[PDB]
């Protein structure tokens, strides 16, 4: 198979189950929403050395579609451990959104996706020291917590689902600039898919790893030397001097497959792309196997 | 004292010692440097519920002033615990900068500030799985760690210093929009001060807290209801309907004093500002007393 | 009538016919599309002393909805004079988009709205000095023009329609900061309305004018002193210390009505707003009257 | 001569004399300063089909270095014709800055560079309709013009100098993505040079042209087909698949020389750059020849 003359390797990305929440952040403006959003979702590329996997889903939610009639942004927070996720929701909303000028936080988990729920807003409400006050807002149960700026509004509870983490593909290109232009076009396409986010910096992984280490028994993971253009022993096609990985997490498998589809199609329009591939673990580790040829 | 008719309260901010690192991130462009910087410095407002206190120091470093001749940005990461700092350096550079497209990481601790150092680059280089190699760049010891993109460059070690955490001032305004416009102007000025950063979202604290809780034995901190304009029995001046706090950390006391001076001056140029104040514990807890009146 | 306690004056905005074009700009990334778009729509607030009224309609068009499969943005350019408009399309696309890295220009004038058209692409194609080549891309007739970067792609012709210019409303607020926070919220809402744009800087008019001058024969327009908070004999209601105007242009009356509706709704959610009004000439100059009360 | 293995052609850039103004724009925040600046400098790449050549010089000016103590940005506006320049200053400030929320405009022409001046603020002051008031701010003669937001502040007069226009170099690269990565790094360096600006979109020219046309006696200029990679009869080096040009205007020859120097060095750090050249007219047309070998 080829898309725009780019070979699509017949292989599969191997994904995993992970717990996920989805939060609507509103603010006085879209600018202040993004300020809160960038803080709340940072230090969140991978659960290996980061405390969560977080990112923006919908970059712009019109005022007339929010509970409070203010501009919004939706983010998603993921972790494989459900208690770790509830902690992360509390810490990230409590110290990155409650503290951010004019920002409010509401649940944006689709009812059809909702399996569990955590009363994060109830928990933060104690910050009001007895002055916090329950209210209803567009049918929603909210807490009004007095803060020095005025009030912080937060929904009582946030829904949790089991989503799909680790959807991926590799872009193989003739050079680093070519691979990066293709990679960013891919991420620009992924922005439009609802219920999916790319947690790595700018959506892009420049240092994909393998499980473990050939040399060091203390390392749980290490550089994927099979795909390192500067490692003399690599398994790369001729004329490939750069590989990028795009990693996608999502509410469900369909959202992750859709993100991968539009990401790959977008990447294949850009010059200097040699091959599209995907990372798996032989079928052994994860719960999902997303075959690239099945996307198209 | 008045600045532009705004009363400056005769009081002082009480600040503390905290361990700090200072990292230069370079990339193929300023855009890509900022991508890595925003990931690396997020989830980083307060050591209370976040893993670190992190922020941007210098938003633009010209290519001719970086060791690799590429565009850069300097960030600071801080923590009261030196061991937590070292762990945060490893995690944040390893998962937010090594993974970011084209980004490299160099030490930017001034030689005169350096008290200690940690070989963070050395510890990361094992990711190369035997293929990592030492090199010298602009007289710096660096590791070239082969990655799917090509190579990740990171300086062998990073300097640590005992800096100053928790310099602060309060902006008391006639309304929330007036308060916020004044607050952002203050942060715009602080951006120009070398060696100082404001770790809260957009530099601004919307939810200033107090130690402990009148109602709840289980809270380490709660809303500062003395300054909550919606709390019937607050201690705000007549006319004051919003308070914001700006929190500043820095390499040393002079950096923090300078940031407070230019922050307060800029805030006082904006309309609807009633009073400037600051927070302390009587001088009984912290290592630094910055008297507002001595700034000007 | 009140919206969130804000009085909506029972009056109407008077709008005019103007010629309008709508252009889709694609590029290697949304970032580079935005680079071209900002240049092409600048110096474009008002036909009084600018060459056109231009702005962004849809800030993000998904790659899979564009003819070339690359990320895009749609903009609109308007003028009351159809011959001026055709010149402005040629100059802005020729100097601002053809020159911009990786940018292509396509027609995005809806078939239903299309009244006339100009072969702007054909006229630009002569830049190829004989090397220009005609092609078809997604059913569209385009020119591929050889340039130093590679090729520039531009559709052969662009639709033109009679749209609606000068839909408006005034936000009357207690202070300049409260007014500006309300006005940006309003513009954030308008961003989401397809076929409407707000040509002034940030969508907001800080210096609303009246026709002619009381003191000067040589002026076509001057400050609207009735609404000037510092003019001792202004017509402002008690408590209003700042007025901002939002001016909206659009493909048709419905897009303008909708933009006014969502803009006013969003402005009224923000604190410190006293009254919404609008400007007219008694119904005796323009082609449209949009009564504010009929919007809700 | 080579820089980082990149061949520097022993040739010259031929530049011209042009009239130039340098304006400082302040606003309530750097955000609002930039909104006014983007509108004021747009539609301004080339005086061939644009009304002027305009661009950002210093993208951030500290509050303490401005006349009013607010965040600022400095822009430069040029034209070959003094009268056209004065008209562009009036129109761009009047329609794009006076109208922009919170924005003021001050002169930023260095004393030593000042040849002539035009009382632009005086001309705009008549907008006040007799309510405008002369004043002094930090030793500057300014006009306070009542507007619906409050007041517009503009300096009475603005200095004019004869600067240098059309300094330039060509980046020849192996691919379009490689060329564009080199080009943006180049412009990132030029940002740091005071008194110079790059008027094309993103600082970069994707469609460099030659004087006249081989085919069409009605074309004043056409594509430079000598450097067109898709033109069979081009004169490009082996392996060059894309050329970009950077055009640099400045207050004086030195400022232009420095921008070319740091831009070329930055470009040469990036992968896939084959050759640096420059464009001239055989010493025929312009007042300045700037030999690339002399920069280094």
């Amino acid at each position: 198979m080829e898309i725009n003359g780019v070979e699509i390797e017949d292989t599969f990305a191997e994904a995993f189950e992970a717990k996920m929440a989805r939060v609507l952040i509103t603010a006085a403006s879209h600018k202040w929403a993004m300020i809160a959003v960038k803080e709340a979702t940072g230090f969140g590329t991978s659960v290996i050395m980061c405390p969560a996997e977080a990112g923006i889903d919908c970059g712009y939610v019109p005022p007339e579609e929010t509970p409070d009639g203010r501009p919004g942004v939706t983010i998603m927070i993921g972790h494989n451990d459900e208690d770790e996720l509830k902690e992360q929701l509390l810490d990230r909303i409590g110290q990155c959104v409650m503290t951010a000028p004019t920002a409010s936080a509401f649940d944006a988990m689709p009812e059809a996706e909702k399996e569990d729920e955590d009363r994060v807003g109830y928990k933060l409400s104690f910050f009001g020291d007895g002055y916090q006050e329950e209210d209803e807002l567009d049918g929603r149960k909210v807490w009004k917590i007095p803060v020095v700026e005025g009030e912080f509004i937060v929904e009582d509870s946030f829904g949790i689902t089991t989503g799909v983490a680790g959807g991926n593909f590799y872009i193989m290109a003739e050079s680093q600039p070519a691979g990066l232009q293709a990679a960013e076009a891919a991420v620009d396409a992924i922005k439009g898919v609802e219920g999916a986010y790319a947690p790595f910096p700018g959506g892009i992984v420049a240092s994909a790893s393998k499980v473990g280490s050939k040399q060091y028994d203390f390392l749980p993971a290490s550089t994927n030397d099979a795909y390192c253009p500067t490692v003399e022993d690599n398994e790369l096609p001729e004329g490939v001097k750069c590989v990028y990985e795009i990693v996608i997490n999502g509410l469900n498998e369909e959202a992750v497959k859709e993100a991968m589809r539009v990401g790959i199609e977008a990447a294949c329009q850009q010059p200097g792309v040699v091959k599209i591939s995907a990372g798996n673990f032989g079928g052994k580790l994860g719960q999902y196997e997303i075959h690239l040829h099945d996307l198209f």
